Order: C-alpha cells, then sequence, then structure tokens
C-alpha cells in the first residue's frame, strides 16, 4: 500500500508535469512528461522524460513488479547505451518512475523509415525518407547496441528480448536498450504477437526456447537477430513462418539468408552469433571490440 522513500532518487509531484499518454503494456501505463530540477546543480532546467505508472485495473502483483524494475534498475547503474532511471514519485501517492526519453522512437522503426525510396515496384513508390544511413552508421548501430549489452552483461543482467523493438533512439542518435529491468519467468504465449505482429520467439536461441536455458549466450544469438535487422533496415525475420514451422527450421540447423548491402564479414558475424553450441558463440566483450575494428573500417561514402 505505502512505500519507503529513497532521497537520492525521489522527485517532489509538484517537479512532473504529466503529459500525453504513450499506452499501455503488459507491464503498466506510460506517459510522456516534463520532470523540473532532476539534478540537484540544475533545479530550473526541465527535461522531457518517460514515466510508468500502474493503470487503475490495479493489479496487485504489478505493484511488486513496477518496484522491482526500479530497483533493478538502481541496482544496475547508468550508461550511455540503455535507458536511464532518472528519478520517481513514491510517497503520498501513486508510485512513478521516471527514465530518460529517447525521442526518435524504436530502431525498427528508425531504419524503416530511413530505407531509401520508393520505386515503381516497390510497396510504397512514394516513400521519400527526410535521412538516409552510411554503410557505418549501421556498424555504428550495432557497436552501440553491443557496448550496451556488455555493460549489462557485466551487472549480471540477462535480457531475455534483445530485438530492434527493444532498442530506442535518443534525439542524438544514440542506441538504448529498453525493457532489461523485467522477468518472465513458465513460457508465456510462444503464440502471442507484438503490436507490429510479430513473434517473439523468432528471437529466441534454441536452447532457450526448447530448454528454458536463457544465459549471456542465448543473448548474443538474439543479438544476431538484431544484426539482421539493421542490416535489413528493418526486415521482419521469417515472415509467414507460423511457431511449428520455426520449432522445425531449428531442429534442421536453418538460418536466415546474408542481407544484401552486408559484408561477408558482417555476415560471419551474424552466423557466429547463432552457433548451435552456446559456449561457441562469441561473447559481448568480443562482440564489441570486433564492431569497434569493423567501424572504424567501414565506409561513411555509401
Ligand atoms: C520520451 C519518448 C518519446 O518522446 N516518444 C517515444 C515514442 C515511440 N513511438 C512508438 C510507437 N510509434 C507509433 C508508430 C510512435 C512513436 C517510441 C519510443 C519513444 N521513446 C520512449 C518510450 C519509452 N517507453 C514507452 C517506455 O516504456 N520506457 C521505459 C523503459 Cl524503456 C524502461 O526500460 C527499462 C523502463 C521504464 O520504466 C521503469 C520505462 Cl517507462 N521510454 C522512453 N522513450
Amino acid at each position: 500500500y505505502e512505500l519507503p522513500e529513497d532521497p537520492r532518487w525521489e522527485l517532489p509531484r509538484d517537479r512532473l508535469v504529466l503529459g500525453k499518454p504513450l499506452g499501455e503494456g503488459a507491464f503498466g501505463q506510460v506517459v510522456l512528461a516534463e520532470a523540473i530540477g532532476l539534478d540537484k546543480d540544475k533545479p530550473n532546467r526541465v527535461t522531457k522524460v518517460a514515466v510508468k505508472m500502474l493503470k487503475s485495473d490495479a493489479t496487485e502483483k504489478d505493484l511488486s513488479d513496477l518496484i522491482s524494475e526500479m530497483e533493478m534498475m538502481k541496482m544496475i547503474g547508468k550508461h550511455k547505451n540503455i535507458i536511464n532511471l532518472l528519478g520517481a514519485c513514491t510517497q503520498d501517492g501513486p508510485l512513478y518512475v521516471i527514465v530518460e526519453c529517447a525521442s526518435k522512437g524504436n530502431l525498427r522503426e528508425y531504419l524503416q523509415a530511413r530505407r531509401p525510396p520508393g520505386l515503381e515496384y516497390s510497396y510504397n513508390p512514394s516513400h521519400n525518407p527526410e535521412e538516409q544511413l552510411s554503410s557505418k552508421d549501421l556498424v555504428s548501430c550495432a557497436y552501440q547496441v553491443a557496448r550496451g549489452m556488455e555493460y549489462l552483461a557485466s551487472k549480471k543482467c540477462i535480457h531475455r528480448d534483445l530485438a530492434a523493438r527493444n532498442v530506442l533512439v535518443t534525439e542524438d542518435n544514440v542506441m538504448k536498450i529498453a525493457d532489461f529491468g523485467l522477468a518472465r519467468d513458465h513460457h508465456i504465449d510462444y503464440y502471442k504477437k507484438t503490436t507490429n505482429g510479430r513473434l517473439p520467439v523468432k528471437w529466441m536461441a534454441p536452447e532457450a526456447l526448447f530448454d528454458r536455458i536463457y544465459t549471456h549466450q542465448s543473448d548474443v544469438w538474439s543479438f544476431g537477430v538484431l544484426l539482421w535487422e539493421i542490416f535489413t533496415l528493418g526486415g521482419s525475420p521469417y515472415p509467414g513462418v507460423p511457431v511449428e514451422e520455426l520449432f522445425k527450421l531449428l531442429k534442421e540447423g536453418h538460418r536466415m539468408d546474408k542481407p544484401s548491402n552486408c559484408t561477408n564479414e558482417l555476415y560471419m558475424m551474424m552466423r557466429d552469433c547463432w552457433h548451435a553450441v552456446p559456449s561457441q558463440r562469441p561473447t559481448f566483450k568480443q562482440l564489441v571490440e570486433d564492431l569497434d575494428r569493423i567501424v572504424a573500417l567501414t565506409s561513411n561514402q555509401e
């Protein structure tokens, strides 16, 4: 019913101006807001933020889940390439958990919107994107996510749904991993789709999917799907493949084709992330180093 206070994280309710809803998830409700004086050394500055709170179908467990998500984010600490906790309103009112706002949306969308222009044969011939990404920009998205994941892994955090939908992009084009404070924990609805109508099982390592074993190595497999999403500019993995057929593909050792405009080296990295044997996949630390080297050598002229 009523909560302890942590003074270092506490923001007075009068310092938070709630704004338009962003929507309900399984988790809770989120709203855009403006927070005044988040920093001690800057008490007149307004920061745009996102705020999580319970929905009025107020569940019970959901309160302990929202608390747990906040508390985990406190324990993980701050990193440039994750969505960071900025504050909370815990006293004399509903729990509000306040986090960084990433203004350019999720990565899947950010890549889709920057696809090259529509042609005579396209689904969308008048698609004329505002911005375009070079080969270096794409490698650089990959590097930034890997660096975020390396950080999380060093804090003993296993994500368990790494995908472009769960990477967010700031106004400065920084990649931030989202929804890393959660738990699942059971196998949910292997058939439940995402808002965009996709099946999360398509990002899951076979040992997680078949033996419920989730490790840093299973997140590396998901990262390889993410790489494939980046280099297809927000492509959808296994389009038209239902769950039962996906299981069969994995049991046969099937692997996705190399996307066009992907080097053999980046395809090898993908495939190595998709090693059948988890011990043989690269780690996030190695993916960070490799991607750092590749970025430096990748052309920004196309
Ligand atoms: C401040 C962010 C913003 O301005 N908008 C925003 C919009 C979107 N869109 C998705 C759907 N599009 C329709 C086509 C419209 C654009 C996507 C992302 C952002 N930024 C954003 C969103 C969120 N959300 C929704 C959160 O739930 N954030 C959040 C996270 Cl990631 C985590 O991660 C651990 C934890 C909590 O609470 C504990 C929350 Cl609230 N956040 C940030 N930025």
